[PDB]
């Protein structure tokens, strides 16, 4: 029963910040390893923001990088274990 693009994208970022100090993945990047068209993404991520799990950084032009708080970042490695 699980929406399986709130999942994706909490896969991709949890790779994402496996690296220490490693810069956030660009918009596209995350969308690109999720499988995921942009407008899809978005959603995903603005409901993750929402939740407190997800930073989400745009600059003017609507375009930016997003990645786990450390909530999120703490949670994901719990989940997926």
């Amino acid at each position: 029963g699980i929406d399986p693009a709130i999942v994706e994208v909490l896969l991709v970022l949890r790779e994402a910040g496996i690296e220490n100090g490693a810069t956030p993945w660009s918009l596209p990047k995350i969308a690109k390893r999720a499988q995921l068209p942009m407008s899809v993404l978005r959603r995903v991520l603005t409901q993750l923001q929402a939740a407190g799990l997800a930073d989400v950084s745009v600059e003017a032009d609507g375009r930016g990088h997003a990645s786990l708080t450390q909530e999120g970042a703490a949670l994901a490695a719990q989940l997926f274990p």
